[PDB]
């Protein structure tokens, strides 16, 4: 459905892009979003899809808007409006100044010191999952690795049972790529229905897990409230269950389709960290946004108080104004410009965990299964939303070509 054009929006800026079902999706989701960067498309457009909203299409505008929290507020960060209004996770739904105190607590549970110490378990899980698959000569990569590897690490960190994954993953996905059976509000309340009692249990009897540390945490020296803890823990669950999970499939699809890039990383494994960054740019996957706090003229366009603006993190690094030959993957690229982990005061707190999971996956997969391909006759289908992903990724290889370590 196309929402009626608001009085202040001129026809020449209308580009009816649907972030949940973009028309060019068959080409690949990044390609589908990149239609917004054709030379005839303005820097800032209005779509009548999903209730009506602006979209900034270029890295320069995306970065600027993410820096200017006084005009572009995080209070309502998701489209559609109903989703952004219901969205209340911490720290994301807060602007500075109040936002900042909550970042330190989140860093205690997912930041570099936690990741540094989790490294052995991350390494051991990647190796055991991949070794289990290796002799099979095939896998359904999304379900056999992309999901269980990051999700089991997160559930371990959070002290949550692995048998709870299907329910929590389903709810998470309704917040980013809704199937239509739940509104954002309904998915959020179901997630809170799960979390609220666990938070109370761990405030009564603290453990060492992430939920315990959040639930018993302090924020700038005063106790976190149960409500705040719930709102933080909800966000961490979403980061754990619906970010790296998707990104790994884009990366592995790419490697399946490009033998020369596999061979590069096999022959020069020291390039894997750089490769991770270049893949983060090329297969960037997040797009949320902000709400206008006031009427504001931005790059020659009149924005109105309360208008939503999508500021796709995915697009900055695909912008040819930020990186030449942007759809080309070059592991030797010298200035890899992107906003894949966000920009401004909300810069991703999970990015060190994410990079470790990616780098460990690349190293340990290519050691054991150096040569693999997309399954015969398979067409890989992407899906689009707040976080984009890969619906299924069937891979094959000759288990004669694999090595047990
Ligand atoms: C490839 C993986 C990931 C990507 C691309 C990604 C992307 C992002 C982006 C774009 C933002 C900013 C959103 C905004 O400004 O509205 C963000 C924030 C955040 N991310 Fe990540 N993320 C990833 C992994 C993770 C993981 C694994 C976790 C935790 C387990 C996590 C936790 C967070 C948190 C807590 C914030 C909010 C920071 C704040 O609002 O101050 N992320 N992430
Ligand atoms: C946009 C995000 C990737 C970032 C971390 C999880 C996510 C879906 C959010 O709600 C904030
Ligand atoms: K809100």
């Amino acid at each position: 459905n196309l929402a009626p054009l608001p009085p202040h929006v001129p026809e020449h800026l209308v580009f009816d892009f649907d972030m949940y079902n973009p028309s060019n999706l068959s080409a690949g989701v990044q390609e589908a979003w990149a239609v917004l960067q054709e030379s005839n498309v303005p820097d800032l457009v209005w779509t009548r899809c999903n209730g009506g909203h602006w979209i900034a299409t270029r890295g320069q505008l995306i970065r600027e808007a993410y820096e200017d929290y006084r005009h572009f507020s995080s209070e309502c960060p998701f489209i559609p409006r109903e989703a952004g209004e219901a969205y209340d996770f911490i720290p994301t739904s807060m602007d500075p100044p109040e936002q900042r105190q909550f970042r330190a607590l989140a860093n205690q549970v997912v930041g570099m010191p936690v990741v540094d110490k989790l490294e052995n378990r991350i390494q051991e899980l990647a190796c055991s999952l991949i070794e289990s698959l290796r002799p099979q000569g095939q896998c359904n990569f999304t379900e056999d690795y992309a999901e269980p590897f990051p999700i089991r690490i997160f559930m371990l960190l959070a002290g949550l049972p692995e048998e709870d994954i299907p329910h929590l993953k389903y709810l998470t996905d309704q917040m980013t790529r809704p199937d239509g059976s739940m509104t954002f509000a309904e998915a959020k309340e179901a997630l809170y229905d799960y979390l609220i009692p666990i938070i109370e249990q761990r405030r009564q009897k603290p453990g060492t897990d992430a939920i315990s540390i959040v639930a018993n945490g302090q924020v700038n020296g005063r106790p976190i409230t149960s409500d705040e803890a719930k709102r933080m823990c909800g966000l961490l669950l979403v980061g754990g269950l619906d970010t790296v999970v998707n990104f790994l499939s884009f990366s592995m699809e790419f490697l399946a389709k490009s033998p020369e890039h596999r061979q590069e990383l096999i022959e020069r494994p020291e390039r894997i960290p750089a490769a991770c960054e270049e893949l983060l740019r090329r297969f960037s996957l997040v797009a949320d946004g902000r709400i206008l706090t006031s009427d504001y003229e931005f790059h020659g366009v009149q924005l109105k108080k309360g208008d939503q603006i999508l500021l796709p993190q995915m697009l900055s690094g695909l912008d040819e104004r930020e990186n030449a030959c942007p759809m080309h993957v070059d592991f030797s690229r010298q200035k890899v410009s992107h906003t894949t982990f966000g920009h401004g005061s909300h810069l991703c707190l999970g990015q060190h965990l994410a990079r470790r999971e990616i780098i460990v996956t690349l190293k340990e997969w290519l050691t054991r299964i150096p040569d693999f391909s997309i399954a015969p006759g398979a067409q890989i289908q992407h899906k689009s939303g707040i976080v984009s992903g890969v619906q299924a990724l069937p891979l094959v290889w000759d288990p004669a070509t694999t090595k047990a370590v």
